[PDB]
């Protein structure tokens, strides 16, 4: 169907006629998105920006400083620094009509947005983990890591390279004190960090890791279709799921593509096709595929053990000094 935009809107997007996009979504998975906007609205060209959590902030914040062309919109994974930078007049406020049923605790009022619901999971290469092996809990995960097959053999985030890698880890650490245990036992292993899924993926499907820990349902789900070794465990003690926030820059040259394109990817047409097509989790609890709530509720034991980050300026608590601090200091000691 057509997301609900309103047709001044359209008409506006239409003048526009393109759309800037600064986003941490691999362009594997976000392409069918892309692709189907076209489809809806032709007259709109997009560029994708396909760049690091910390390297759209970055950019983005230079750019605006340096008066420049910036991005129309920005869709980011790396949940504290997309809220920071909507909290602190980045955003252009805009009252989506597809997000009259979102919680308050999915938006920023109208300045920010969820868009999906990603869950942290475990991938693994079953030439060298069969399913029956692969423990869907921390403290078994943290046992099988015990074991001197599995020493060089576990890749999981870099919290202090990736932005994202921290967002995850460290609502990891708040919400489940046997993280803790897991943690030490990644010293024990000598987890390799990455700073992105790609970088770990490629590790998992070569072999010389057999497992992943933290990386997202989303790119797991897709990776399976080309690489049939690629297994995917869930956590049944509790799952963290992100919300990859979305929001349009208040200097955007063409605020109202960005308006349409919002709108799209918080519509049924746009969440079901990342549902079934872009194998992206989705945030409405009303679609059909495998990248669905229901799927992963289904695979962790029910929706009340995934803990969903809040897109609130309440997670800017984790940027400050004395919080990043207990965190990282823990990291560090454990995994050294
Ligand atoms: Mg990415």
């Amino acid at each position: 169907s057509r997301p609900a935009s309103d047709p001044q809107v359209v008409e506006a997007a239409r003048k526009e006629g393109r759309l800037i996009i600064y986003s941490a979504t691999d362009q594997s998975s976000a392409q069918a998105l892309l692709d189907d906007f076209r489809k809806l609205y032709p007259f709109i060209q997009i560029e994708y920006n396909d760049l690091g959590t910390q390297a759209i902030y970055d950019r983005f914040v230079s750019e605006t400083a340096a008066g420049a062309s910036s991005a129309d919109l920005l869709w980011s994974s790396a949940m504290e620094l997309q809220v920071k930078l909507a909290s602190e007049g980045y955003a252009l406020p805009y009252d989506s009509p597809e997000a009259k049923n979102w919680p308050a605790n999915a938006r920023l009022g109208n300045l920010a947005y969820s868009t999906t619901l990603e869950p942290a999971v475990v991938v693994y290469n079953k030439r060298f983990l069969k399913p029956e092996e692969v423990p869907t809990t921390r403290e078994g995960l943290a046992r099988l890591l015990q074991e001197p097959r599995m020493r060089g053999r576990v890749a999981t985030w870099d919290p202090e390279r990736s932005a994202v890698g921290f967002t995850i880890l460290k609502a990891d650490y708040d919400r489940f004190p046997a993280f803790q245990e897991l943690a030490r036992a990644f010293g024990k292993a000598q987890a390799a960090l990455y700073s992105s899924t790609g970088a770990a993926f490629e590790k998992v499907i070569s072999g010389e890791h057999y497992l992943a820990y933290g990386f997202f349902g989303s790119y797991a789900l897709l990776r399976q279709r080309t690489v049939k070794d690629l297994g995917i465990a869930y956590l049944t003690d509790g799952t963290v799921a992100i919300q990859r926030v979305a929001f349009i820059n208040k200097r955007a040259a063409h605020p109202n593509a960005a308006k349409l394109f919002l709108d799209y990817l918080l519509s049924l047409r746009g969440q079901n096709l990342m549902a079934y097509t872009a194998l992206i989790f989705a945030r409405r609890e009303t679609v059909v595929g495998e990248a669905t709530p229901q799927a992963l509720y289904k695979a962790v034991g029910g929706k009340d053990k995934v803990y969903a980050i809040p897109v609130s300026t309440e997670i800017l608590k984790n940027l400050d000094p004395a919080e990043r601090m207990r965190f990282l200091t823990f990291w560090r000691q454990a995994v050294r």
